[PDB]
């Protein structure tokens, strides 16, 4: 066919505890509800599919199995290399990963700055592991923004909106939409840059803290060569060729009739 469905997933831990109150980050899974994710897909004739298949399928130099669906990891988390990666290598199952690049280029020794609080750099992977995953040809390395996986203070009463989507009040004044959209500008083109040297390809997709986008992150995007940009539920079936793709946002209550939902 020329459609595909996307699921976005975050965090994924051995821990079947109940999730509410241990703090985790959000949309945090346990592997079981994965592995039953990655069972059901394939016992329903859903094939996961990789993004390079995805872009042959554009260029017409292969064609997409029926019901192609494509997985989706966000934020860099270590969970991605420790927990997720060794089940998509059992099942031979490719995905897209989202790091933050500035959370992964902050150095060994320093905490990361996010929001109240700062956090120990293991939260998150090492560019080591990212290689590694690359490498196995099963992970597509994406852009989640430099340091725009944060918000910014956007009006003067003190309202916090996604960096992305928001010109900045600072200094007693908002932001010229020159100074925003070269905020974007740089910060991307830093993105595409800090993984291209770790990793030797260019990210091509742009995946959206949060699922938040306008039309000056989007052009933002293209400039430094992300032309396709993951979105989450604002958009469901995707077309060969599409530059804007939809996703399924995971969280611990999504079962199968959700999941076939969606993908119907
Ligand atoms: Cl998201
Ligand atoms: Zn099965
Ligand atoms: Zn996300
Ligand atoms: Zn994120």
């Amino acid at each position: 066919m020329d459609r595909y469905g996307v699921l976005a997933y975050h965090s994924v831990v051995d821990d079947t505890a109940a999730k509410e109150e241990k703090q985790y980050f959000p949309q945090t899974i346990s592997a079981n509800l994965l592995i039953s994710h990655f069972n059901w897909l394939k016992d329903n004739g859903y094939n996961v599919v990789s993004w390079q298949q995805i872009i042959d399928a554009e260029n017409g130099k292969s064609t997409l199995p029926e019901k192609a669906v494509v997985l989706s990891f966000d934020d860099g988390y270590a969970t991605m290399y420790n927990v997720i990666y060794p089940i998509l290598k059992a099942y031979n199952y490719p995905a897209v990963f989202a790091p933050v690049s500035s959370w992964l280029d902050t150095p060994v020794n320093q905490l990361i700055p996010y929001a109240n609080i700062k956090l120990p750099r293991n939260v998150f992977v090492t560019w080591d592991q990212v290689r590694e995953m690359e490498q196995s040809g099963l992970v597509e390395i994406a852009s989640h923004t430099d340091n725009l996986h944060h918000g910014v203070r956007a009006n003067p009463a003190g309202s916090q909106l996604p960096a992305v989507v928001a010109p900045e009040y600072k200094n007693n004044r908002y932001e010229s939409k020159t100074e925003y959209k070269n905020r974007l500008v740089q910060d991307f083109s830093r993105s595409s840059k800090s993984i291209q040297r770790q990793i030797g390809k260019k990210p091509r997709i742009m995946v959206w803290p949060y699922g938040q986008f306008n039309d000056v992150a989007i052009d933002a995007a293209k400039q430094s060569g992300m032309t396709h940009h993951f979105a989450l539920g604002q958009k469901i079936i995707n077309k060969i060729g599409d530059r804007y793709v939809g996703r399924l946002l995971i969280d611990t209550e999504t079962g199968f009739s959700t999941i076939k939902n969606f993908l119907d």
